[PDB]
Formats: C-alpha cells, sequence, structure tokens
C-alpha cells in the first residue's frame, strides 16, 4: 500500500486529461474567432504551416483526423482564401495545398497569441516543474500506448 | 523568439499530447475493463456508483459529465448484465436510484486494482517530486484554459 498516496494523486492528474483537452478546445477557439477562423480550421492551417505543399490524406496522417473531417474544412478555408490548391504534375488526383498570404497572417496572429498565453501561465511555475510535466505527459503517452498494444 | 520560447515550445508539445493521451488511455483502460467482461463506458458507471451508491442516472450524468443519452444506454447494460440494481425511490418514484449489485462490486474493485498496479509501474520509473510536479502543472493547466474559455 505504500504506493497508494502516490498513485491516487497520479490517477487524479490522469482523471483531468478529458477536461483539460475540453477546456484546451475551448480556450483555443476563443483565439482562433478573434482571428475569424474555427479551431478545426485552425489545425489545418497549423498543418500547411508545417507542411506546404501536403495532400489531404498526408494532412489527415499529421492531424491523425479522419478524410471526411480534413476535406470539410479544407473547403472551409479554401472558400474563406486562407489556402490555395496546385496542380500536382506527378499525380493529378493527389491535391496539394498551400496557405496564402492571408492565411499565413492568421496562423502566424493564432500562434504568437496562444504563446504568449503559455508563458503567463508558464511564469507560476520553475522550469523543472514545467520540465517534469513535459517529461512525465509523454511517458504517460508512451505507457497507455504499450499497454493499448500490449495488454 | 524572446527567452521563453524554448520552455513555451516544450509546453505547447506537452499541451499537444493530451489528445493523444485521452485515446491511448482508454485503450489502454478497455484491455483491463474486458478481462472482467465490461467496456470502458460500463466502467465509468460501476465506479459512479462505487463512489455514490444510490445515485440517480440524472446525478450521474452531471458526476461523470456525461449525457443523458450515453448514461442511460449504459446503465441498461449494466443492470441487464446483472452489475447494478435499481431500488425504489418512495420520496420521488420518477428519481430511480441505483446501486451496484456485489458482481458489479467485485468487477469494478478488480478493475481499480489493476489500474492502480499498473500505476505503480509507471510510477516507479520517476521521483515522487516529479510526479507531483506532473500533477500540480495538469491541474494548473486545466484551471487556466478554463479560465481563458470563460475569459478571454
Amino acid at each position: 500500500n505504500a504506493m497508494t498516496h502516490e498513485t491516487d494523486q497520479l490517477y487524479q492528474a490522469v482523471q483531468a486529461t478529458r477536461p483539460l483537452l475540453r477546456n484546451i478546445t475551448a480556450a483555443v477557439e476563443r483565439g482562433t474567432l478573434r482571428e475569424g477562423v474555427t479551431v478545426g480550421q485552425r489545425a489545418i492551417l497549423e498543418g500547411l504551416s508545417l507542411t506546404p505543399g501536403a495532400t489531404a490524406p498526408q494532412l489527415g496522417a499529421a492531424l491523425q483526423m479522419k478524410r471526411q473531417y480534413i476535406s470539410r474544412i479544407l473547403q472551409e478555408v479554401q472558400r474563406a482564401g486562407l489556402i490555395e490548391r496546385r496542380t500536382n504534375p506527378e499525380h493529378a488526383r493527389s491535391h496539394r495545398y498551400w496557405l496564402t498570404p492571408r492565411g499565413e497572417a492568421i496562423i502566424t496572429a493564432i500562434r504568437a497569441d496562444e504563446m504568449a498565453k503559455l508563458a503567463l501561465f508558464s511564469e507560476g511555475f520553475s522550469s523543472v516543474e514545467l520540465t517534469a510535466y513535459h517529461k512525465v505527459q509523454l511517458a504517460l503517452t508512451r505507457f497507455f500506448a504499450d499497454l493499448a498494444k500490449e495488454a
């Protein structure tokens, strides 16, 4: 039973993952709507910022999102003039997408606002505490993945 | 890039892991629950009734932050499996109140013992100070984003 206090505490942290994800999404949306876009649209803009010229299937794999969802969001951001499609002379059906200057400006603004807010949050903790958070967060992700594949 | 960029880039990567983490937790938990013959959703209801014996379905819904349709579906599954029972509510007949059966009790106990033993295995890889920092920052982040969502 010597580990009980620690596992009770860790379980409480693990249980906060679900409300945390809901709160991240809702907080993110506050910032994205100021730039006229949704959270889902932001995800696609961030994806194309990271990999200019990606295909819809590639974006789906990178963002771990279903084809249907990627397809809908691509249409929304394209209609809004935030991305453009260029021809793919190697494989014509493999449509490739790039941010437009406006889409670039929007995702840049969103990211700067988000990092400024993360900086605010971080001011309340030592870098040692935050580094421990990161290490444990990633190790838990790994740990549960392994249990799901193996146990 | 100002002096905080390294730290916020790292924290951002941690925040971004929240979605695959929740997926992986759910998948890992399901491995344990199916060994005792139940699903993850069924486990959530058994755990809720373990914590508050005699709860109503709306009370469980509020405690678990789940929709009434979902709670209703799961309550039927566990009742059909003989894991919970409904008792009469002579104060408000409409307000059905539920309790674990001894079988439901055995199952959720077994699931919880297994989950905690696996959390202890994980925890062996870290100092208690690291894990405490994780808990503190986890809960502080939950609050921080809640506040942004309500206020910004």
